[PDB]
């Protein structure tokens, strides 16, 4: 829609995606924000204009472009106090980066506190003119992007620290809450006889969703920005921050069909058309579907996903057969999450600025115990053993600046060192199954990269660490613009009520 070169204006506005009016953080007037798009090889120049006025939802902001490597532009990655100080109200900041070696489905969101739950989130697509999946579909545009979101009637800072589900699931920005069962539902239009590349994006801040379309099967062709071999499914459980592209063939009778996105907790099911949208074939009447849900007989299993092209797993085919192995031991005390004994507290000086100011060892870098220094050009293995010590399972963990191989998926005891799927957000599963979800990546990208649970309320509680990669090369590799250098002084000069 907008981009690669565009203004993104951030404001507070009244919205009613489920008929319930509340103040939210919006992008160019809307939540979810507009589709940002471009092509592989593009330079993106996204000018984020901070016109926020509401301290409760934060007047400052910082935008993360989810899934992008940001090689040589660590400064524009987004996480507050990791890669930048927040943009201040009444100021603008230009995110200027390239996407030379990636295509697929991404998203953007505030990476400051829990601000993205309040509305600052939208889809981001990078098209491939030579897309290897192009022969599998006919249509791929603005109207084939499907966004999923949890929506709350009480703002992130005003409700419980860990809410027990959303008031409504939104599909393409609309959904129903119990307060209004006649609220406008989103309609996705299809012309019979065409195949559509639907890009499913979870903008969720907490819950995962089990996505299905009545009377239609789906062919998965992309997993978080990674091209997969075609996998036919009839349902997709999608965790917060994950993406899938699936091909839908509009080959059924001209009719209305229920699109379903059932959350794992909160208001579950479909009473009164909650958790629902409409698949309308051209020529079908402007009414609700009356189609019935069928049992999923081909649900998506992550272990069934494999890259479209041969993609070697970092290291050697053995447990710990890497240059560096890291285990993440989880703890939770009622209010804060801990990884290996440390609950993340954002430092005063952004980690990247600390590095630029000379800090290159874990010892010198702040916060103490939360920063892991990684060797350059090395294979890394990280395990996230599921434990009842950290409730809120299944936790979807996300690694910035990298795609990783999922050598062991949730609900599986298999270690796949041959052809596992690569992605950027992974469910760590449940302690009930004795899950030990394990990932592998190569250190090809100098800079500090955030590694955290993508349930934003959990991130807020400190469920995060920093992977500081190739620290002695970070400054030379990531030259910073004057505008970036100016962010921290401006932010630190703010009255705390203007934050
Ligand atoms: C900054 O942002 C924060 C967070 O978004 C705002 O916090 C809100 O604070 C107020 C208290 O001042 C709370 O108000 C409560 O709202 C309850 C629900 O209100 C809805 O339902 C009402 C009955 O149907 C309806 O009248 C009301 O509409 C009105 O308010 C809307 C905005 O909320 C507005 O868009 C409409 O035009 C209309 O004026 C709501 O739809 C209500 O039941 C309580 O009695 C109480 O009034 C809010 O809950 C807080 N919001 C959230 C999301 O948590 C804060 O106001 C913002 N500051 C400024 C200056 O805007
Ligand atoms: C989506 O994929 C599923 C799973 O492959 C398909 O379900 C299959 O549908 C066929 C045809 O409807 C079923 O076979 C038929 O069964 C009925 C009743 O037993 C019988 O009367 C017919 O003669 C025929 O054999 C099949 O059982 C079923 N498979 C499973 C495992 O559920 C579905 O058709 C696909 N949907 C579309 C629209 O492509
Ligand atoms: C949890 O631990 C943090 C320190 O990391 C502390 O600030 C907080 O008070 C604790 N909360 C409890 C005891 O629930
Ligand atoms: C998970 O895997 C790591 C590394 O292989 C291992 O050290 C750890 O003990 C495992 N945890 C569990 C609970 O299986
Ligand atoms: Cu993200
Ligand atoms: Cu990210
Ligand atoms: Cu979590
Ligand atoms: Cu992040």
């Amino acid at each position: 829609g907008v981009g690669p070169v565009a203004d993104n204006t951030i404001t507070n506005a009244a919205t009613s995606p489920d008929g319930f009016s509340r103040q939210a953080v919006v992008v160019n007037g809307v939540t979810p924000g507009p589709l940002v798009a471009g092509n592989i090889g593009d330079r993106f120049q996204l000018n984020v204009i901070d016109n926020l006025t509401n301290h409760t939802m934060l007047k400052t902001t910082s935008v993360h472009w989810h899934g992008f490597f940001q090689q040589g532009t660590n400064w524009a990655d987004g996480p507050a106090f990791i890669n930048q100080c927040p943009i201040s109200p009444g100021h603008s900041f230009l995110y200027d980066f390239q996407v030379p070696n990636q295509a697929g489905t991404f998203w953007y969101h505030s990476h400051l506190s829990t601000q993205y739950c309040d509305g600052l989130r939208g889809p981001f697509v990078v098209y491939d003119p030579n897309d290897p999946h192009a022969s599998r579909y006919d249509v791929d545009n603005d109207d084939t992007t499907i966004t999923l979101a949890d929506w709350y009637h009480t703002a992130a800072k005003l409700g419980p620290a860990f809410p027990n589900g959303a008031d409504s699931t939104l599909i393409n920005g609309k959904g129903r809450a119990p307060s209004d069962s006649s609220a406008q539902l989103s309609v996705v239009s299809v012309t019979k006889g065409k195949r559509y590349r639907f890009r499913l994006v979870s903008l969720s801040c907490d819950p995962n969703f089990t996505f299905s379309i009545d009377g239609h099967n789906n062919t998965i062709i992309e997993t978080d920005s990674v091209n997969s071999q075609p996998l036919n499914t009839d349902s997709i459980q999608i965790f917060a921050a994950q993406r899938y592209s699936f091909t839908l063939n509009a080959n059924q009778a001209v009719d209305n069909y229920w699109i379903r996105a059932n959350p794992n907790f909160g208001n579950v099911g479909f009473n009164g058309g909650i958790n629902s949208a409409i698949l309308r074939y051209d020529g079908a009447p402007a009414v609700e579907p009356t189609t019935n849900q069928s049992t999923s007989t081909q649900p998506l299993n992550e272990t069934n996903l494999h890259p479209l092209v041969s993609t070697p797993v970092p290291g050697s085919p053995a447990a710990g057969g890497v240059d560096k192995a890291i285990n993440m031991a989880f703890n939770f005390n009622g209010s804060n999450f801990f990884i290996n004994g440390a609950s993340f507290t954002p430092p005063s000086v952004p980690v990247l600025l600390q590095i630029l100011s000379g800090a290159q060892t874990a010892q010198d870098l702040l916060p103490s115990g939360s920063v892991y220094t990684l060797p350059s050009n090395a294979s890394i293995e990280i395990s996230f053993p599921a434990t009842a010590a950290a409730p809120g399972a299944p936790h979807p963990f996300h690694l910035h600046g990298h795609v990783f191989a999922v050598v062991r998926s949730a609900g599986s005891t298999v270690y796949n060192y041959s052809n596992p799927i690569f992605r950027d957000v992974v469910s760590t599963g449940t302690p009930a199954a004795g899950d030990n979800v394990t990932i592998r990546f190569l250190t090809n990208n100098p800079g500090p990269w955030f590694l955290h649970c993508h349930i934003d309320f959990h991130l807020e509680g400190g469920f995060a660490v920093v992977q500081a990669e190739d620290v002695p090369d970070v400054k030379a590799t990531n030259p910073v613009p004057q505008a970036w250098s100016d962010l921290c002084p401006t932010y630190d000069a703010n009255a705390p009520s203007d934050q």
